[PDB]
């Protein structure tokens, strides 16, 4: 069986994926910052199902000097545990306003580190252990209509796209895909207010409604695939076609 | 009962593999076709042999002219009069040749912008005028953005394929059709080209130095017509192996 | 002496004050029209109490048809027969209105596509064909990755022109012809549109809440062609105050 | 008063070809550099001489760090300090180099690349717009992000953050009237570490002449942008590429 690494993956987007992963026949690492209880529950349930093929493991993705290392040992607890490392989601992102007009220094280290640092780690210490491998990044459909004092955030999610086609281009010798999913609306921000998920929700084209976070996970499982083989630096938006609406 | 798809082009080569793909899918197939009449019946009696009653073939010109419109209602029309519904179309016939800037040039852009753009365009109009899981597919290219010399009028036409399958994927929405993309870079490469060409064009490729083959192109439009692909619409997926991302 | 250019569709709006700002740039225009006479010779008489035998006009329909490479041809010729060159090319004339999915479709598709696409190729082509400082500017649209609503062939046909521009740039550069785009978003509102209406789509705009002028439309045109652009080719410059930036 | 600019790494290369035509413009300039000193006050002293009291220098390092926002606040106080205003910013510095995914520390690599080409970019932004006619923001962008330099990684997100703050900034700054757009080099200035036979390689791929973009190229591009000929231009970026980046593999 093989195994993959889901960033992130105790709650709403990530939980589902490791869940899909999961449930198409992956061992799976639960990675969590601050949600271990519920990282381990997950882990629990999924265990039910087949046992010894769910573990967790958490770290801070924050930028650091010890950012570097944390990532190696998330790599290094897949291949512990289930003796390889097939697919690695980076699906872990910090996401707040940063108006240009917490320090701002660690704004950037969360906000750049979370969406783009860590990935670029975890994907050296990816290929450096190195079937179908593939990693898989969850992008943004809307980083080019972005929201309103957003730009670290949108500037973290830039650079991994960039990462997703640097990485693409660099790993396909050792047969490693590297591709993204880019939500439009999905779960929304747990402190989001309702009215404002409401309007969020009425401008999806398809359905007026966001996507669950099992629509997101069925990307993500396609490109992890058989049937995305030769598939490599490409981003599917699942958006419902928010990103084609204009303002 | 069972969903039905149109394909175009589907007589050989992807569009063929992609009629295949969705006949093992469970779908009733309507092979269009232009000139390969004996491969696209060859292919339908295949298919029919698996399951009868699942596969007919469609004859048309999708060159533009005054009576393409016609024409494309007409290879609606013959899905609903063989099998009573039309759940899928897939926009994979392509005219294919360079246009130098420096047959008639009228007839270069009725065969080019005909078969890649306006005949999907008008093909969109009649399946959402006729009609759980309802949507189109555009084949695409992945280059279109580093487009081959002197293939202007070609690389005009997929253009405009991406703007129908944004502008369709908006406006049709609300009628729960989705429209996608798939966009190959290399894949079957072209019969008329020669060997030399065909192994300088592999060797660009970054994921295994090889073309796509159809039924990798068709898998994709497998995922995207699929109940994996609901909340999916105005999307382009790449299945170019990398190519796209190498600098000259 | 002084360097000539055609501008498509000039007697009105975008393309006269293109016209306009090449000629105090000191070019000689072609003043292109198909329907609006009277201004286009106000416009050249105007041109002409300037600087004299420095503007004439030309009348030719656009849309899609067997004579237009014919008329296209004509058009680069008329520049030739009256200036003795043509440096520029400015493709600004543009059927505009919505086809939805769901006037003939045949003539809908001659005209949106002859006028954004078809004939922008054409001219190119003639262009090309008779040939320093030479260069094609493109009149494109900031906003076609989020187009309005039910203007699926308008909007393919912008998109070919996107392809047309890149696809040109490519081929031409050999000669020294350098290929643009303009893309406005908000400019020129219809006249006839009610005040109310033109302010929903001003309020959109980050920058000023206002449309472009014309004449910002061709500033941009004019760097395009100027001296301080010669390494320029293949690029489309938005002019559009931030508007395709701009989420639902 | 004439208007003042600050230019980022604008000792050498590109950037003193900016800052250059700005001063050739009518523009007061502060000459941004890091280690070039003799060259910067070189310039400083070139443009001095032209017109008396319009050129200053300004040190300081771009690499991320927790006093990076103060190094980027101070550089836009040395344009207030010398100039009494700040029209124009263009950031133009930038660190190179590759970083390979397979095998000086990887977190210094990540904050030269990622702080000189993203975060230096972006906290000058908020300084230039926090202390604020044509106001506007040039950011030195790469026409080849998509098609990018294999083993650049880290430089690549750079410039497609980058990318993210032209956008971003764009849309956040226009109620201020400050206008943020990039310009996009393909091939331009060559490294001075390569030989001209890779040189030579390069340049046969441009299309447009066979040959790199001088310096003035890429800073005609920039005067555009920050000229009333482009005051409805926000998150534009310019491509400047000799049409390099439309040629497949
Ligand atoms: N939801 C949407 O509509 C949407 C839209 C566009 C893009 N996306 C992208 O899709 C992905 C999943 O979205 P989501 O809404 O499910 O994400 P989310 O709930 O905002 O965040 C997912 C997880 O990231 C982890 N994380 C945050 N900061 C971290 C840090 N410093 N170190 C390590 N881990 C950290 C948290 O783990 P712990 O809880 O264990 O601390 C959190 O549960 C993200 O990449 C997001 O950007 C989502
Ligand atoms: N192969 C590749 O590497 C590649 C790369 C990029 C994009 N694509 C796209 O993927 C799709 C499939 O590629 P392909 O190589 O399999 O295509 P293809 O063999 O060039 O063409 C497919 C079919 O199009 C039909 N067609 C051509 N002109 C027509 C006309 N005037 N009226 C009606 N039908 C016409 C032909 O049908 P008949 O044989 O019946 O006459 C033909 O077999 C195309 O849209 C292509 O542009 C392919
Ligand atoms: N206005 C905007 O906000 C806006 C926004 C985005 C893009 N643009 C682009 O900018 C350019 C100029 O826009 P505009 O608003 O000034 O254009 P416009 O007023 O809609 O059209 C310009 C001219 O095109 C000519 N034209 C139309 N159909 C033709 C045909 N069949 N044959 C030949 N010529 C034809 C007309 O010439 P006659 O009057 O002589 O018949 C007309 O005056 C266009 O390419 C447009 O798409 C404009
Ligand atoms: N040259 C090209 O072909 C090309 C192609 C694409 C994009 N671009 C972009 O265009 C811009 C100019 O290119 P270029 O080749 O002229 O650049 P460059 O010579 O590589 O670098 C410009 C300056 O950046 C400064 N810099 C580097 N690291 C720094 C740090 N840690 N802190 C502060 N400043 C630092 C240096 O200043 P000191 O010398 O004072 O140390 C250097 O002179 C860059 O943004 C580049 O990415 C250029
Ligand atoms: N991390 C991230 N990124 C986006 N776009 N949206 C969200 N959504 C909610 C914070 C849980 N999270
Ligand atoms: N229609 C089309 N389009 C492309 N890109 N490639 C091909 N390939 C060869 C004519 C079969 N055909
Ligand atoms: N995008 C576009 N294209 C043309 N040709 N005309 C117009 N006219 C504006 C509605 C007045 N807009
Ligand atoms: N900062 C930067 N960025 C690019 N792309 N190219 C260059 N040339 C560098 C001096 C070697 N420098
Ligand atoms: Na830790
Ligand atoms: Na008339």
């Amino acid at each position: 069986a093989p195994a993959a690494v889901v960033t992130g993956a105790a709650k709403r987007i990530g939980r589902a994926i490791a869940v899909k992963l999961h449930q198409t026949g992956y061992r799976v690492v639960i990675h969590y910052h601050n949600s271990a209880e519920a990282a381990v529950s997950l882990a629990d349930e999924l265990n039910k199902e087949r046992s010894n093929t769910a573990v967790v493991c958490q770290a801070d993705l924050t930028n650091s000097n010890v950012l570097p290392a944390s990532c190696e040992e998330i790599i290094n607890s897949c291949f512990r545990a289930f003796g390889r490392c097939d697919v690695l989601v980076n699906n872990a992102s910090a996401f707040y306003p940063t108006p240009l007009v917490k320090t701002v220094e660690t704004q950037v280290a969360e906000l750049i580190g979370t969406n783009a640092i860590a990935p670029f780690l975890l994907t050296m210490s990816f290929a450096q252990r190195q079937s179908n491998l593939s990693i898989v990044n969850l992008c943004d459909a809307m980083v080019d209509q972005p929201c309103m004092a957003f730009s670290l955030y949108n500037m973290g999610k830039h650079a991994l796209v960039g990462l997703t086609q640097s990485a693409a281009l660099e790993l396909a010798p050792y047969g490693i895909r590297v591709n993204g999913v880019a939500p439009g609306v999905s779960l929304l921000p747990v402190a989001m207010g309702e009215e404002e998920k409401d309007k969020w929700r009425r401008k999806v084209p398809l359905g007026r409604r966001e996507a669950s976070a099992e629509q997101i996970a069925d990307a993500v499982i396609f490109l992890v695939s058989g049937s995305a083989q030769y598939i490599t630096g490409s981003i599917i938006k699942v958006d419902g076609g928010l990103s084609l609406v204009h303002a």
